[PDB]
């Protein structure tokens, strides 16, 4: 089997992207962060405490003749931005764009924190990274990657975000027609439970290649590129006026700026971010301070390749008994 969704941005900026998924019998559909830095799906739902729903759809399992009570179950969890959501689960039927999956724990959430209540156009989780990360207790869960898994012609799923547009996530097959000339693959540790890899260096703009390994994890659910103090500083610092404001909490630049692409490794290979990624707007609104998109990991212990990165390569995920991560240009 297979299936196909497209993902769109839910704001101007690209802070996130959300995908439509089926869940239940009649299906209700959700909108959903699929995530490959988490491994829980969760949903707002008829158990959310009221005054934490504020415009998202929900999940009533008591309306899907498919749902089960996983009895006992209970899922926490918290995020890197200090956000968190916790509660009970069930079992139903999900899907994603045609590929369907019997049985899934679908957490319910009966608590959000803030940032999740305010924003309306994010119904919830889809986890997709390894299984081992799941936080449903006291039996932990499969992602909905690793129950499809067996089923799939080929045990992938691939990530190709738009630039401020719409994308893809594809399962179990590549779409050779969405990405320029090859898919470079390289090593994954899955010991943190995460898709992690070494990038093999960097350039900012039209600079020369800087050979040097950077451990990272590759996460859909994150917004901006998290990188080394040393690197991202030397990328600032071919911006003028560019600066860290401990404020704001990363560097921000004039917005009368041009900002130089950023050149990352994977293997012999090379992926190009072109400047305009790495702009995420004003401060503020009217503000002519702009928040950039690569910002230091100091203070985070990861590096990480979020949708900055992502969205300027078609990204492979391959779930084969012995993992890899695949990068192209596109
Ligand atoms: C600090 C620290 C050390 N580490 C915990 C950093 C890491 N953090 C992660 C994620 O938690 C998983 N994917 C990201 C993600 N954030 C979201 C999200 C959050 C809030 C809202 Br509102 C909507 C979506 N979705 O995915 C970050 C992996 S490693």
């Amino acid at each position: 089997s297979t299936g196909s969704a497209t993902t769109t941005p839910i704001d101007s900026l690209d802070d996130a992207y959300i995908t439509p998924v089926q869940i239940g019998t009649p299906a209700q559909t959700l909108n959903l962060d699929f995530d490959t830095g988490s491994s829980d799906l969760w949903v707002f739902s008829s158990e959310t405490t009221a005054s934490e729903v504020d415009g998202q759809t929900i999940y009533t399992p008591s309306k899907s003749t498919t749902a089960k009570l996983l009895s006992g179950a209970t899922w926490s969890i918290s995020y890197g931005d200090g956000s968190s959501s916790s509660g009970d689960v069930y079992t139903d039927t999900v899907s994603v764009g045609g590929l369907t999956v019997t049985g899934q724990a679908v957490e319910s959430a009966k608590k959000v924190s803030s940032s999740f209540t305010e924003d309306s156009t994010i119904d919830g989780l889809l986890g997709l990274a390894f299984s081992t990360l799941n936080t449903v207790s006291p039996t932990q869960q499969k992602t909905f990657f690793d129950n499809a898994k067996a089923s799939l012609d080929s045990p992938v799923f691939t990530a190709d975000l738009g630039y401020h547009a719409p994308g893809t996530y594809n399962f179990g097959f590549i779409d050779t027609t969405a990405y320029t000339g090859s898919i470079t693959y390289t090593a994954v540790s899955t010991k943190q439970g995460f898709w992690e890899w070494t990038s093999t260096g960097y350039a900012v703009g039209s600079g020369t290649f800087k050979s040097t390994s950077i451990d990272g994890i590759a996460d859909t659910g994150t917004t901006l590129l998290y990188l080394p103090a040393t690197v991202v500083s030397a990328y600032w610092a071919q911006v003028s006026g560019a600066k860290s404001s401990s404020s704001v909490g990363g560097y921000v630049f004039p917005c009368s700026a041009t900002l130089p692409s950023f050149t990352f490794g994977v293997g012999s290979a090379r992926i190009v971010i072109p400047g305009d990624y790495i702009d995420f707007g004003p401060i503020s609104t009217g503000s002519s301070s702009c928040f950039g998109g690569i910002q230091s990991s100091a203070g985070i212990g990861i590096n990480i390749f979020g949708d900055v990165a992502l969205k300027a390569a078609f990204v492979v995920f391959n779930g084969a008994t012995t993992p890899t991560l695949g990068f192209a240009s596109k």
